[PDB]
């Protein structure tokens, strides 16, 4: 019933968000939108078949996995809940959706075993999350950030040095964890399937899967909010007021609560890192249809 | 439809409200800020809540007809009228759109948001630019009135000239705003001081404040008159900066735990708004060490959370 | 005898004064420099009987005073010691040498007596630092800083807010004071001698008086050598290593400990806030003589 | 004569020396960092100073032949060492030369000074950049070795392999600095961080220190032997950092109250210059909150004052 009023009429609805795509075409020359209602539709226009990795995407989906598989009171003794390295007053990252918080975070999962089981343990997710759909994996961007990513061993030092890990955790085989799943590689089609699983609750629009749990969705939801996009994560709150997460690919993960999941994707980035396109793209949707969560 | 999936039974809903209302007078703990004996606002057992739904269904219970002064809840109240009477692009040259940090300006050399002390002063001073002190004042009070529903507002002189005579923090950060140039031409800069303690200065009851946050709540439209008061614009902004900035230092918890736009306020008010299901106004004097009223807060989590309000709550 | 090793001939050393000072004329125009040994000795070349107001020249002499009167352990409970407005962790201006601990020091002089008497009081002292040489007072600074002052204002109400001054002490009464002391005047010739008493230990050098304490000078160039010129304190303790403080007014205060005092005055200032001039004549100087205060 | 003017009579100056010593005993609080009681390094009641003037002369009184890690007391050294090779000019492309604030790069993008770990580290960087690991090491233990005029000269493989081990924040330091591109052309982070924690555990003693100490205090002339060891620019600029930023937390305290150029370090050691008078190292591990010998700072505080050797004294 909700969905239905939000969108009456889906064909023509697909109809608006491809005149959209096109005017934001305006701006390789990568560009593509697919997204996923909560009761399974589809529609994707460009280049919406192209894989990349989800980079920074993942990080909202590795904490709700902790969440679901760990509850809210534990996850968030080691890590934070707003906006921000450095460390919070607890002395734990400033939250998941930074990267010292998303390498706590890698670290709380499945702490009694190894490198490969732990990538496959979140990998189940989410094969899950996206229904199955297209998942692979970047062996090229794993290696890439294990032999450059300096920025990251910079922080999982101070993070050890700091006391931050749960304990008998080896900080070198979290950040192996956090590179690999930022290597995971979607396609804007499986993509908007994982952004719907979690606009409808946590349940898998696609195969009805239950997946993550309400309270996790519910979090997550609201740390994407206000730091799903970096330095951009406030004026994105205050002018589209949908949960977000952009990444370095140019990928932007954006979810309308009971309404669709959505995945952009240009890689071209603006100044604070955010793909330009998906974002004008994200405030041109939004301003047309009155999908801002405050908007009555 | 939506209002009634949110609210299936207006009395059973009630019900629970005056449940939560009572349990929560178990806790005690907290200090009253500037505590006057004589003053009813002091009072730590002073403990009250009001609502009203978008469909102008009302409840209070516990102490809703004393009167308190707004105090840092008309910043929200303020920035709404500005917007609504001068739009996003002009307000925004002066005031920003986020949260500081746990003051001082941005890097566009304005204060924060408009929910801070130094925003808030910039903000009043925006408001009727061409006119004098007693029209500016009387021109957001007409906002505020129907804001109100016409229900009770007033003044508290003692709170104005106390302000007027203590208030350092807000003199440095007067002289701050106008050292950095951050009003507009034309501005006095105590004669926007002088304005913003009048409106802290202004006098609502639950009941008159939970009517003010259910203008919010429906989008603009005072919902026990029908009056169009706010623009849609002025309102989503508000509800925005309500949720990111509206409890100062818990601003995050809050975000995160109870997922609503509400202000607090040094009196120990929370004025709460649950987007086209209703306004809330509870009061209760102590506050906690961030500032916050201890039992509105924890009556606020404990109603939100029963009740699945939490913005993404599924 | 010290002083002998440091400067042999007098004649020879104001020849090479002078051909700096000419080398930095390659940079209204402005230009003095004035010198008083510690044995009394005089030079100026340029513009050097052009009064101007001493504007933040004046904070370690005020600093310096109340040393003098009341000792460092309780001037010191106001107002700290070192680099940083702000405050620091003991919730006091960082040191006197910023405006915040500039106007503290102001309201420790004769707390008991009113605005007349303080100024009179302080002026005292100034007048035996500079022999009695020129010392006058523009009322056009000092209404221009009372009218115009909002930066000051500002720090005035937050010292207030914080509970920064002495008990019984009038936020206000304190700054008019402080506006005096800014707009009090004095040549390059009177502020040399001023600067030579500094050099001297507190015994001004053309009038053998006794004008402040050993301790007062000791912390006041301290306090000048890590703090006295802004922004550019650090670079300057680096590369010139000698107690200075500078002015709006363009304005630099110098002390040679043990060899003499110097004022410079060259109005147009670089963007830290100091005499572009000034400061490039001081670097010269003090290379050529091998003043720096670690120089072997 | 000017030394004779600060010290008329040595014997006696030695007398008020061992006095202060004595005194200084009565003080027992502070905290020994990595403490392991099998090591003397790690003794609370270790207490050792020994001096060495401009002219040779010497002093030791209490545990001056206890050798000890020089850890950060090596950072001026290894900068000295830059400066006297390389010039000013093109070391402080790669470091500050300023405090920091009570860690981060500067403005220019590079660690604040040379007496913080991400500047020294830097510094440790720059030595002969275009030779290997063992010919660094050599090289700078040379200019060591002659700045101690041949005396004791040490190594801690326990104390290196400890640090290689478990030394977090120095490998943090080293990718950050690594991230933001803060080392020269040709330099491997790895190779830099490893020499810097070779240095850091050259032992010396009390009595070696002090004729390192006396050699800074010597415009680079080592006093027991004669030899030109540093130049004067490097000895100037090292001396103008020792006294800014050599007492971490505590530099501004130190720079006020003493006025000297000294370096502290984790061990309790501290090295004192006093410009064409004397060095000196004193040796107590106990130490303060911010990281200095608790003793070692009193005892330097007390000699000072009462023989009024503050750069500033009249
Ligand atoms: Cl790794
Ligand atoms: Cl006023
Ligand atoms: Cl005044
Ligand atoms: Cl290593």
């Amino acid at each position: 019933l909700y969905f239905q009023s939000m969108i009456p009429d889906f064909e023509e609805f697909t109809g608006h968000v491809d005149r959209i795509f096109e005017d934001v075409k305006e701006l390789p020359d990568l560009w593509g939108v697919s997204l996923c209602t909560v009761d399974g539709q589809r529609h994707s226009v460009g280049h919406t078949k192209i894989p990349f990795c989800l980079q920074s995407c993942v990080k909202p989906l590795t904490y709700a996995i902790s969440i679901s598989t760990l509850g809210t009171d534990y996850v968030h003794k080691f890590v934070g809940k707003e906006p921000s390295l450095s460390l919070n007053e607890e002395g734990i990252p400033h939250n998941p959706m930074v990267n010292a918080g998303a390498i706590v975070v890698s670290s709380l999962i499945k702490m009694d075993c190894n490198k490969a089981e732990k990538f496959d343990f979140v990998l189940q997710y989410l094969n899950k999350m996206a229904g199955n759909e297209y998942m692979g994996f970047s062996n090229a961007t794993f290696q890439s950030e294990k032999e450059t990513g300096d920025r990251n061993y910079a922080i999982g030092y101070y993070l050890k040095e700091k006391k931050c890990f749960p304990k008998g955790v080896d900080m070198m085989a979290a950040l192996d964890l956090y590179f690999q799943l930022c290597s995971v590689e979607v396609t804007c089609e499986s993509g908007s399937v994982m952004a719907a699983t979690l606009a409808n609750g946590g349940i898998c629009p696609i195969t009805g899967e239950s997946v993550l749990s309400a309270e996790a969705v519910r979090n997550t939801l609201s740390l994407m909010h206000s730091c799903g996009m970096y330095d951009f994560s406030g004026q994105f709150a205050f002018h589209v007021g949908l949960p977000a997460k952009s990444a370095v690919s140019g990928a932007i993960l954006l979810v309308v609560p009971n309404v669709m999941g959505m995945m952009c994707l240009s890689p071209p980035l603006d100044k604070l890192g955010n793909s330009h396109r998906g974002t004008s793209f994200c405030q041109k949707l939004v301003s047309l249809f009155n999908f801002h969560n405050y908007d009555n």
